[PDB]
């Protein structure tokens, strides 16, 4: 198996203590590895290092930092495989978007290193504003923050753990790095090809362990800089909470509202729902888990879903299946949970109400109502919900009934309306006749209200990793 | 003379508890007026009247928002004679400086009026990255965060005031404000402009009382989307502590140091440090607080300073001396503590530790020491000290050993290596051969490690109280 | 009462050397309004010098202070625009209320320009951003005046086509040598009495007279000369370019805007923009609907929905604000009339007009039109509006790209996904999507492509085109 | 030996003309190899194919534009040794630098291309700007200017047609490219690279024969929407007197100013100096031709000069000598002319006055003054004067009164001084303390007066290839 040791100033050690935690495949129940628990000295000994590297980081010209991303970019190229391998099996994945998830990351690394290499400064005359002398000038350019503090979730151990770590190291930033335990694995073998590709020691330090002992010591640790978090919404809330007079981005649960309308094409609103809902079986925050559908066409588009529920494979990730076996048992139970109070209310199962251990059968509910809890509570599982409204005014109060707000779909021949109705959503992004994503990567991504805090994709990731640094000359 | 009503939706009120609290000039002791003080009932009113008014409020036209920010700065200036005045009454503040900081503010409405209008959309295909869709494109825009709680110090009742206002109101977001109790007065007739320019019910909230009683029922309220706070450090703390899952920008203190090297010229740095540190009696945050001097030097330098000191007047704000009182007796016997320290360990006063009342004589201290506490904590009154150093480097050392890092000056004829020591500075901003000051406006203004959180100047307030709105569309491909 | 101009250079408001003149008179009446002087060669020489010596120190001026100016000149114009617009109502037959809206437009015009200005910021960059670059070089990117403009303005808008040119001119630096129309001199100048009054340093702004045809060339080939800007026919914009030398060459020339119009459109909405496009100042602009594509489906409909708008449309004074007034001359008429009758002649069906007593012409709308028509792809800058029966959309585009303008066009469609995609096939400058076409909002970049023009316009883009990068190289 | 063919859409032919033009290594005199000298009718065909391409490649995603560049540059790169080879004896450009020139080439060829990447649009409201409408909205992309015709000089025959071609085609331009006869073949070859990389067909297209005859037609040619122009200033004002209503970007000429003052770093000032008046044996636009310096500390200079003017090796371009003979016996002779002028004169040779053949040693000329032709003329060639100058206002006044106004350099210790000394300097481009260049390639470009027209640089060619496509929509 793997039995992997961590990153601390260039070397690859264990924990002193000499406590490991154990990592199974969630599809299979096999075992794969092990990663040290490490204490809270030894997270002491990350930060304090990574502090002391970030001095001779920062100083390096950025064309060399730019080098290191892209030697590392194609470092996991050629491990996409082999990586890929691991993350399908560690987070059970389906193998093709397993392996695709390397190869994305690679793209994320060097669009990164691309767009860092053209954050330029500004000049400004103290006279473009009243009283303002003629005869001052500041210089405006951009200065890393110190330490950034980066924690990513299960479900994109690779592509969430470089999607925060890339922006950060580039713009002369130090990351200690805390990878989801299920997910470690997949995270350090990404971390062990940033160390061949000739990374500075201290400049990546990767912690394990135990998220629940070591959580809050990390967050509220005064070497802590700034933090980069992807997850739940109350572990999102506690780090919010917790960590103090630092810039804190949080992205964290989704209950993506799908409108579809009078005069939309069903065909197409059904494959972009099912698509959405569907992906990794339902485990991704970003993702249709609400369908609000007038009742004109509310039939016709339960049976278009339906059709294509029927369609998807349920199986191996090892098989590209499409559904998978969700993450764990705790996971297992609430959905399934969910489908209970659901059913017991009046809802409709139109499909697959069946449970293989972890393997659950893709769920469609019609007859959804507010009174339900599948109708709010993020699943994160093959469980989806049709509601039927009236007309769009209806979809919206709904829509922004929801905590959380981090992407909707429209779907709707009239761009017009189209367009004013997502003015009205409460919501990072709109997506008029398409599913919510968050790629391509350049694009802004963020939620608000319970969905998150800060901005990503490419550009916000690397001007929320820095600060406006002014030096004001007198001519 | 003067019983302020407090603005709840549209409506000049009082509180139904009854309640009133005086506040008098600390010029002398006379009674200004008063300020209602809200009960948790009151300002949760406030908080709903102000979530709900801006539904309308930003579905508004940009163009009418902007127009309010300039139809409420004219009227500020039109008035700069009676609240300038309230200013220097209630904040003690030279006459001069305070009409003038009436003048300034409506300069920064209508300069962040502006800027609203400039805040263009972007727009992205999705192939502009690997595998993207040629066929896709992001209609990127700004969207209003929704209520800003906005809190502001007795500092710039009304600069510090509308600076956080007029981004918020123009990007349409509504506003609950929370000025600082003495210097209220003065916020609330900067807002019953604001309300005589038009603004619609319940878009500006004013809210007062004791601060210490209803601040953190404020801070913590699930209503507020966003916090904008400038006043003491210690406050700042429990601010960024107490609030969660929103934005946060503090603004908090300063000890600033002036760094004077052997190839300067001694007679501009010793009237930049004089003008700088001594401004309001060193009652802002922005303000030249301790002098590293190299001692090749420092015999002239401190000579030239000692002169100048001297020649500042101590007196009354209606007499527009340079010296005026500090804002009460709290702050008058902490200063006063910092001098007895750095004096009981062996510094060297050069000029006047007198002080009467409140007022308190502007206070030269030398060869004070990394043992002094006056080398550290922020007095926020008339007193400088003069830090003895070899060379740059011990100099960098000291300042960045603290926990401030707001702005520096570097003094030397020799810019290039005054650029070089400013990369080394742990600082928001560095000024090569002038003193710190926020001005002008349209400059990024931040500070570092406990000085702040959070950037500002017109633009960058403009994106703190604004977010990413994104709207992907399908293109079609072929029609031929 | 005669209003007898001068011209003013290096502060003074001078006659001409010689005494000699041109008298200009009310298209719509025939009344003399008053005159203004009639240059030399020598007399240009005078002014553009004069111009050259005045930059030098008024580059220097910071920015506030040509900000402060742009202000104070703009807000005695809103003081004036009653006086203002009374006289371009005179000057080019306008109506009143679109007199006095020129004016408020133009004094908006000033102070957005003033405001953009104050807004324009220096750029830093590192020399290692590009691949084997130094680490230690650092470049400070700034914008320097070009120095010396010279603005030539129509009949048009003879207040808001001279400040949309001057304007961003003298904000960031440069200088002005302003050549107005001769038909329109009256207003320009009276635009220029209000920037003298606000306090314009001498030299700073230069207006000469005189026919285009006498002292343009002239104007136009001078070494003194360091940027043109251009508006009015494709003629002479194209003669300009080929003279001018060396020099940044900003033109905005005529166009013929389609109205392009599928089969699925909201009629009552398409003819309501049409006829407000076409017809609006008498069809006396370079942006407006010349030309409509309409699906033969709702050909007729539309058509008899354009007709009964046009019917409304008052006819007349300029002081009654009729809705079509007299056109700019009899030689202008003239132009249209042969347009007309060409059209009939070929086999076109007459809706309605073709009336007319001297200057002013009726409205005239011509329905099956042909490429073999002249009135198809010739500028009329009148009242008149054929319509082109088309099969479908792509016969549309082909139609639209054949022509030699391309300053902007409409479709009007409630499937906007292919209204996007349509245009997006139209060479032009500006598509608009269910509305007219227009040259604002002033913030709109502004600019034709082909025969339309050439530099692009807009209050920012305006500003760009004024300055030229200027670069400092530090070695850290 | 190279007998080239050109590219036309997609083909590889010769003339119909039948006639051939013999290309010879300066280094040598021996033949090279050949090119077709094509006809008025051939150039035209050349323009119709690509103006027909262009419709097809303007509608390829950008990615796919893009893509082509980054196969482009690989092959280059991979074809860096026979491609540098061939720069190096058609252009005598020292070996390893003209290797050099290819590995600069695929650099700029790359970034251009991610810098197309880059470019987003903008959308604007209606009431951006007062009185406009809240309900309307504009999208404001960058579209193609069309067929762009791009003219390379000899001295980097292959970097200074990419530098022209790469930001054509990837914002969806297509390129008919005239090279100079000198270095055609480099030229070719690039080209060759780029098909090969699976160029549509006709988005390149190369036009081969003499500028004397071909030139003119080609520029006044209306199916031309841009020229991208480098070499001499006295072809750049022809190219511009006689093209019209198309945006056109000159480099020409230059007399780049060094400024040495009292408290200059004289070592590193020889330094700077030597290194950016002697590449390529003075043959740059860009580079170093005159010196001001301040006569308190100017023997020193000279003979820190002197030390280094000695020690570059003269010889062929095979051995990588500094100093190479010069493009051929024209120049040669122009040269030859410019000592001559400066020794009958007064001037001190400090350094050889000496040849054989084309081949002629780095001269150093102390003692120049106003009066001397090489004060001011452009030599291209291995020549360096020095003017002894009172102050720095002697020094900024001789540097104005030349034509020409590229780049300058200021050396001193103070570097306020240098900053303000810098602002009343009339170029492009002001260097402290360092030598005056063109790279790093993102920096911005230009010359003013006789030096330029437009900007160039990596993102400035983007945005001067391109114009605003604006799409209205309205939501009401
Ligand atoms: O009025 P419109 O729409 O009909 O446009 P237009 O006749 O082409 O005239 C536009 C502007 O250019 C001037 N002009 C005429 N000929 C010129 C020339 N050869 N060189 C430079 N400027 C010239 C005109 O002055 P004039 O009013 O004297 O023609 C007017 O100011
Ligand atoms: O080479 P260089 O640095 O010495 O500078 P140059 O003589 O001005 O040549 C620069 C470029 O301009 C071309 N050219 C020559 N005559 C022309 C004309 N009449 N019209 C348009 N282009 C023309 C040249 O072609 P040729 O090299 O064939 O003259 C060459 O490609």
């Amino acid at each position: 198996q793997f039995n992997a040791n961590i990153l601390r100033n260039g070397e690859w050690v264990e924990s002193r203590t000499g406590e490991r935690i154990s990592i199974s495949a969630p599809a299979s129940g096999v075992a794969l590895g092990s990663i040290p628990a490490l204490s809270q000295e030894e997270v002491n000994d990350a930060i304090q290092g990574a502090k002391d590297a970030q001095k001779i980081w920062k100083i390096r010209p950025i064309h060399e930092r730019v080098d290191l991303l892209y030697a590392w970019a194609d470092l996991l190229e050629e491990r996409k495989e082999i990586i890929g391998e691991l993350i399908m099996h560690e987070v059970a994945k389906p193998k093709k978007s397993a392996i695709g998830e390397v190869s994305r990351t690679a793209d994320i690394i060097r669009h990164t290193a691309d767009e860092a290499l053209r954050l330029n400064g500004e000049t400004l005359k103290g006279d473009q504003f009243k009283g303002g002398s003629s005869k001052k000038i500041a210089l405006v350019e951009r200065e890393p923050l110190g330490v950034v503090l980066a924690i990513s979730p299960f479900n994109y151990p690779v592509n969430l753990a470089a999607a925060k770590i890339a922006p950060a190291l580039v713009t002369g930033n130090t990351v200690v790095f805390k990878p989801a335990t299920q997910g470690s694995l997949s995270g350090i073998k990404m971390v062990e090809a940033l160390a061949d590709a000739g990374a500075p020691e201290g400049i990546i330090q990767v912690v394990t362990g135990r998220g629940s002992v070591i959580g809050d010591h990390l967050v509220e640790h005064p070497g802590i800089d700034m933090i980069t978090f992807t997850g739940g919404t109350t572990t999102g809330e506690r780090i919010s909470e917790k960590a103090k007079m630092i810039p804190v981005v949080l992205e964290l649960g989704g209950k993506d509202p799908a409108i579809v309308l009078d005069d939309a094409d069903l065909k197409l609103t059904a494959s972009q729902i099912v698509s959405g809902a569907f992906s990794y079986s339902g485990q991704r925050c970003t993702a249709i888990k609400r369908v609000f559908v007038q009742d004109s066409v509310a039939d016709q588009l339960v049976a278009n879903i339906k059709e294509l529920v029927e369609q998807l494979t349920v199986g191996s990730p090892e098989d590209d299946a499409d559904i998978t076996p969700v993450i764990d048992e705790k996971s297992a139970a609430f959905i399934q949970g969910l489908i209970d109070d659901a059913l017991e209310n009046g809802a409709t199962l139109l499909s697959g109400n069946k449970r293989q251990g972890n393997l659950l059968s893709p769920t469609l509910l019609d007859d959804v109502t507010p009174a339900m809890r599948v109708a709010w509570e993020e699943p994160f599982g093959p469980v989806l919900p049709i509601i039927r409204v009236k007309d769009a005014n209806e979809a919206i109060s709904l829509s922004n009934q929801s905590d959380y707000g981090l992407q909707a779909s429209i779907f709707t021949k009239d761009t017009d309306r189209a367009i004013n109705i997502g003015k009205h959503l409460e919501v990072g992004t709109v997506h008029i006749n398409a599913k919510t994503e968050r790629g391509p990567d350049h694009f802004p991504f963020l939620g608000v209200k319970k969905s998150g805090l800060g901005v990503q994709g490419i550009k916000p990731s690397l001007l929320s990793m820095t600060r406006e640094r002014v030096t004001v000359l007198n001519l």
